[PDB]
């Protein structure tokens, strides 16, 4: 289903990635955030929603969204609630000399990601949403 | 042109809103930046371009663009050098008593800019981009 995201926070370097996977197509937004907090998960949630037709949001880690900020973005942004870390860091650990800080790097294994190829995950996620 | 951006910033309660504005659908990308830097600018281009073709980038301070850390951004991504403020501050007024942090606000009016439709900016952007 084209509405389907699922979010999680990964650890790197005594720092946290939350890391945000369009479903059907593989899709990536991820972004450093200074602690896993449930406000910082409310305010991704809001900047993802105004991107993309964010209807439901899987997780592996329900507590995640028991927060009263994370419900309230959810509610806002009519969310409903419903390996690639690995890919991620391997990508993240291949760029990471390219750049000082964490998240200039997560950024462009995200960039990377995205766009690798027989089309790439930026590609297809444009196409589902057209069509649907 | 589907990969032509414009990039901008404004300033409201002494803080700094970077724009972008995806030229032919109008769709919308925003952040509340701590500084109006080169560095902000470079890391915000590198997001940009990994979540959306981005081939050219506009802007109305041509000296926006002449950091050294932008001209690498730029050139990492593979990006070449090529109203809406007043319509985005109208909207971040309006939900602006909704939420305590402006960036927040923001966020809520990029919600609503890229979804209010006769389509939305947020449906043709996808659009443009599947076509093309
Ligand atoms: C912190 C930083 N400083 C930078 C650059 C660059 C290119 C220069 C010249 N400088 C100044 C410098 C470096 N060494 N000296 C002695 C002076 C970059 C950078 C790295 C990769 C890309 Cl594609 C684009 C920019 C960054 C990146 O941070 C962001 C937030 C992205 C700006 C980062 O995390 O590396
Ligand atoms: C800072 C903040 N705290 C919040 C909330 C909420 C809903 C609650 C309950 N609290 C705790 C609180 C508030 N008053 N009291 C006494 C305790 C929100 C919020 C506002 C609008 C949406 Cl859609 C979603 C969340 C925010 C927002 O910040 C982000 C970064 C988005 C979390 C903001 O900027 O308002």
């Amino acid at each position: 289903s084209p509405g389907i995201w699922q979010l999680d926070c990964t650890h790197l370097e005594g720092k946290v990635i939350l890391v945000a996977v369009h479903v059907a197509s593989g899709y990536i937004e991820a972004e450093v955030i200074p602690a896993e907090t449930g406000q910082e998960t409310a305010y991704f949630l809001l900047k993802l929603a105004g991107r993309w037709p964010v209807k439901t949001v899987h997780t592996d880690n329900g507590s995640n969204f028991t927060s009263t900020t994370v419900k309230a973005a959810c509610w806002w942004a009519g969310i409903k609630q419903e390996s690639m870390n690995k890919e991620l860091k391997k990508i993240i650990g291949q760029v990471r000399d390219q750049a000082e800080h964490l998240k200039t790097a997560v950024q462009m294994a995200v960039f990377i990601h995205n766009h690798k190829r027989g089309y790439s995950a930026g590609e297809r996620i444009v196409d589902i949403i057209a069509t649907d």
